[PDB]
C-alpha cells in the first residue's frame, strides 16, 4: 500500500512550502499561501484582511512567531 | 513576550484552514491553499502543476494521504 515516509515544510509569514516523499520513492513539492485572516482581538473584535490588503505591524509580529522549519522521517 | 498557546488546523485536498491562540487571549483564523504542486516519480521525473492546471487522479490520491485535523494546546 502506498503511505507517507517523510515529511517537511518551511514557513514564511504568509505562505509555505511543503514537501513529502512516499514509500513508492516518489515525492510531492508543494508551495501554498494564504488567502485570508481573520483576527480576533483581545478586546473581542474581529478583522479580516484579505489577500491583498497591507497589514498592520502588530498582526505580522504575530504571524512570524509562527514561521517554523519542520522535517519528520519514518524511522 | 507574545506567544502561541495553542494551533489547531484541518486541510482537505489542496487547501486547508489554520487556527492560533496567543497567550493574551488573541486569535488568528487563516484559510489556506496550495497554488504549485511538484510532483517527482520514483524514478526522478518532475511534472508541475499551477493553479489554472487539473491534477491526475494518482496525485490527488496521493495527496489525500496528507488531510489532517491537528489541534494542539499548551498543558
Amino acid at each position: 500500500s502506498v503511505f507517507v515516509k517523510n515529511v517537511g515544510w518551511a514557513t514564511q509569514l504568509t505562505s509555505g512550502a511543503v514537501w513529502v516523499q512516499f514509500n513508492d520513492g516518489s515525492q510531492l513539492v508543494m508551495q501554498a499561501g494564504v488567502s485570508s485572516i481573520s483576527y480576533t482581538s483581545p478586546d473581542g473584535q474581529t478583522t479580516r484582511y484579505g489577500e491583498n490588503e497591507k497589514l498592520p505591524e502588530y498582526i505580522k509580529q504575530k504571524l512570524q512567531l509562527l514561521s517554523s522549519i519542520l522535517l519528520m522521517f519514518s524511522n
